[PDB]
């Protein structure tokens, strides 16, 4: 019984049952649902949204859940970063046990099925890695899908990775189709020996699919700078320009 429905398209609440730290500013967030075989019913590639009052609006922000049909029922389980000035984030991370938010859902373009592409390149910076994590995990866990996906995923420092042993695990899966690079800005630490800098034209280049490989798609997520600086470099690598609005069917797909 999945608990999100299109034909029923409100907003409903749900409570916070488990909160577990990740970082200074991040925490997983474990709602639950009414039965305990309930499940969220959250296509892959699709997102909740969860809406706050505050200042007099109400504010509706994208979350991407790390849970999935077929391993979480009675709940779901988010990941949140909370920022000083944020809005819905900063709420999220001021509920306590008990208490509840409201959410929508599922949302967004992207619908991900089997096989559907032969390559992703997966481009994350921060909480971006939300939606890529979701994806990568739905395709370790389908033992018929054979889709490449190579990832890089870039921060400032070592505690801004997000997510890092989840992935590590889904690789350890199927280290054949699996491939992820960390990259760092400014590692705070002598001991760090991914990736140094930011993502540029160089390092997709050299670690995500080309532009001419059949059936390719690259997807991005990540803060604004980010995301302008790879879109022109993947434009500058030969990709179809991101469109607008970005659909599905576009070679570069930005969420
Ligand atoms: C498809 C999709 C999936 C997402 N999944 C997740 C997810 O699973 N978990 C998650 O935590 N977030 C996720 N995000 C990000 C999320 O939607 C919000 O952008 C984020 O929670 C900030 O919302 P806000 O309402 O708190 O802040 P806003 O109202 O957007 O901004 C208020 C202030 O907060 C600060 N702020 C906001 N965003 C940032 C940032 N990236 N870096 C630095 N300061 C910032 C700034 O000071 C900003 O002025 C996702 C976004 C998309 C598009
Ligand atoms: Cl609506
Ligand atoms: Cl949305
Ligand atoms: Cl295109």
């Amino acid at each position: 019984k999945p608990v999100l429905d299109p034909k029923r398209n409100d907003f409903q609440s749900f409570p916070l049952v488990e909160k577990t730290i990740l970082t200074h500013n991040t925490s997983m967030y474990k709602f639950g649902l009414p039965h305990a075989d309930d499940v969220l019913g959250l296509p892959i590639g699709q997102h909740i949204v969860i809406k706050a009052n505050i200042n007099g609006k109400d504010i509706t922000r994208s979350y991407t859940p790390t849970s999935l049909d077929g391993d979480t029922k009675g709940n779901f389980e988010l990941l949140v970063k909370s920022y000083p000035t944020g809005n819905v984030s900063k709420m999220i991370g001021e509920l306590k046990i008990g208490d509840s938010i409201q959410i929508k859902g599922p949302r967004g373009n992207y619908h991900y099925e089997r096989n559907c592409r032969s390559h992703l390149g997966m481009i994350a910076g921060g909480t971006g890695i939300a939606p890529m994590y979701q994806i990568m995990k739905a395709i370790a866990m389908d033992p018929h899908d054979t889709t490449k996906v190579s990832l890089v995923f870039g921060n400032v420092h070592e505690e801004d990775i997000l997510l890092k042993k989840e992935l590590e695990a889904l690789v350890a899966m199927k280290p054949s189709q699996f491939k992820i690079v960390y990259y760092l800005d400014s590692p705070d630490r002598e001991d760090w020996t991914g990736g140094v800098g930011y993502i540029t034209k160089d390092v997709i280049k050299e670690h995500l699919p080309a532009a001419t490989m059949d059936n390719v798609q690259i997807l991005i997520c990540g803060p604004p700078a980010m995301v302008a600086s790879v879109r022109r470099s993947t434009v500058d690598l030969g990709f179809r320009r991101s469109k607008p609005l970005s659909k599905m069917e576009d070679q570069v797909f930005v969420f």
